[PDB]
């Protein structure tokens, strides 16, 4: 039995630009359209002509946690993407919009791999356990039929970093903590071989179209080919002077294009290593990396890192410097960047237990309120730690939520042990009743009643509006999701309103908050 809390995101109705690190990206050809999944837990679509003035066309919303890897198949029409809300959602990738949401897993969900010509898809995260798909059966879901039949892949020990399928979608290779890769046959679900090599945890799986050989990058530092007809490691690159995450390969399966944390982007000649050309080097670790296949050799590669900014490298003059060569790199300059956010970094919570004062990444000083979930200031460049000091508030109120910032956004979380605990009088609250006054409210029952205000279970009945002080921004997003991991509900304050909405609000709404919302039965101060 896991416990429900209701938790919120403190934010813009719309949030054009990444507000944290890119973790997966999805090149369309056809229609000139960038996917960049987002820490942010927003999918984005941008269009990559290289020339307007603005690339942003879309923000897809429904995730409420990193959004670790996107899929793009059926020509690009169809986005399947794995998310630490530990949901996989199938989305109209032309349209813009969400589809069906798999809550097969029960943890974070780390990679997708996709078979390209048998078009299939396979997700895995720190569950332990991978899924394959049909991608056909999955466009054709959520109706009436909401009908799945899941086939797992069993056998690994440790939690999963990667993932991969060579485009017939004859082999399935995962890799993870236990440093070893399991390979699997993905239409029969039978484990082929268990292959032995790396040192550390494998965060890139690459696979050659037959899939006779697998590519490697594993966070020991090195590229390792495998031959999974010799079952083992056949060669190893020592490319990286740190971890390798991201690797990219021709068509030929001769050049492999590799980053990771020492932030250098390298091609390397799998069959003459000497060559060895440096690509750029990045103002961030490299996360991911999208290989633009228009032309042979790829005329230009996406990369997405720690920061919230993308940028395309032009691979167009590495032939011509292959032949003509204090390790100078091949690009200085981005060729396209599709501009980012800032991230809060650093938050204190003020002695009111009310007021947030945050740091981002361009270093802007900014209070919030917790209670009325908004900005309220932006102090600019100040000093942070003697903005902290010259906040100190000489107050005592309990702890009643708490805080996170893994979407580079402010997420309050509360909790049945704590939401109700911060008991304020109305005139300090800053609730001024002239003059039958100062009547003593509970923070976490307010900001309850305000969440749900749209609700109309909590109008009237009978059983034989607000919260009377203060509104939320209508489009908070209203995240209900269980203590030990599945993120149940997500819905905006507004939409509370809608016939279905209520109806699942209903069911996932848990008890605790069905007490002070609708039963309206507010705790008891003493
Ligand atoms: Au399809
Ligand atoms: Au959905
Ligand atoms: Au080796
Ligand atoms: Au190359
Ligand atoms: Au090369
Ligand atoms: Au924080
Ligand atoms: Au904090």
């Amino acid at each position: 039995r896991r416990k429900v809390q209701v938790s919120y995101v403190i934010r813009d109705e719309v949030e054009k630009y990444n507000r944290n690190g890119v973790n997966a990206l999805q090149l369309d050809p056809a229609l000139n359209r960038l996917f960049t999944a987002g820490r942010d837990s927003i999918i984005r679509i941008w269009s990559v002509n290289q020339h307007k003035q603005d690339p942003y066309i879309a923000s897809m919303e429904h995730h409420t946690d990193w959004v670790n890897d996107i899929v793009l198949c059926c020509n690009g029409k169809t986005l399947i993407s794995a998310s630490s809300d530990t949901t996989v959602k199938v989305w109209n990738a032309h349209k813009g919009f969400c589809m069906s949401t798999l809550r097969t897993h029960k943890d974070y969900v780390k990679a997708l791999a996709y078979a390209k010509d048998k078009e299939l898809v396979a997700s895995a995260g720190l569950d332990r356990q991978i899924f394959l798909w049909d991608v056909n059966t999955l466009t054709a879901l959520t109706a009436s039929n909401n009908t799945v039949t899941t086939s797992s892949l069993s056998g690994n020990k440790d939690s999963i970093y990667s993932l991969a399928m060579n485009q017939l979608g004859t082999i399935i290779v995962s890799g993870s903590t236990e440093k070893v890769l399991r390979v699997w046959d993905p239409r029969t679900c039978a484990k082929l071989m268990k292959l032995k090599g790396h040192t550390d945890n494998v965060k890139a799986l690459l696979l050659n179209r037959d899939g006779t050989q697998c590519l490697s990058g594993s966070s020991d530092g090195t590229i390792r080919l495998w031959s999974l007809g010799q079952q083992r490691c056949i060669a190893t690159y020592r490319v990286h002077d740190e971890g390798v995450w991201a690797l990219q390969v021709n068509d030929a399966f001769t050049h492999v294009y590799s980053g990771g944390r020492d932030r250098k982007i390298y091609c390397t000649d799998l069959r003459n290593p000497d060559i060895r050309v440096l690509i750029c080097e990045e103002k961030a670790p490299v996360l991911k990396m999208e290989l633009d296949r228009s032309a042979d050799p790829p005329p230009a590669i996406w990369v997405a890192t720690t920061k919230s900014t993308v940028n395309k490298w032009t691979l167009k003059g590495i032939h011509n410097f292959r032949a003509s060569g204090p390790i100078t790199p091949l690009c200085t300059q981005p060729d396209q960047v599709i501009k980012g956010g800032a991230s809060i970094i650093q938050c204190h919570i003020l002695n009111d237990k009310r007021h947030i004062l945050t740091k981002d990444t361009n270093n802007n000083v900014a209070y919030w309120d917790v209670l009325k979930a908004c900005k309220v200031e932006d102090l600019g460049k100040v000093d942070f730690e003697d903005e902290i000091k010259k906040r100190f508030k000489m107050v005592y109120v309990p702890n009643w939520f708490s805080v996170d910032l893994k979407t580079g956004m402010l997420t309050i979380t509360l909790d049945e042990s704590d939401c109700f605990a911060a008991w304020v009088s109305a005139k300090d609250a800053g609730f001024s009743s002239p003059d039958g006054s100062d009547p003593k409210l509970n923070l976490g029952g307010l900001l309850l009643q305000a969440l749900l205000e749209y609700w109309p279970r909590t109008h009237v009945n009978p059983m034989d509006k607000g919260n009377g002080y203060f509104q939320v921004p209508p489009h908070t997003p209203v995240i209900f999701g269980e203590a030990g991991g599945r993120t149940l509900f997500r819905l905006l304050c507004r939409d509370s309103g809608g016939e279905t909405e209520s109806m699942l609000l209903n069911e996932t709404v848990p008890q605790w908050v069905i007490d002070i919302t609708v039963d309206k039965n507010m705790p008891k101060f003493n």
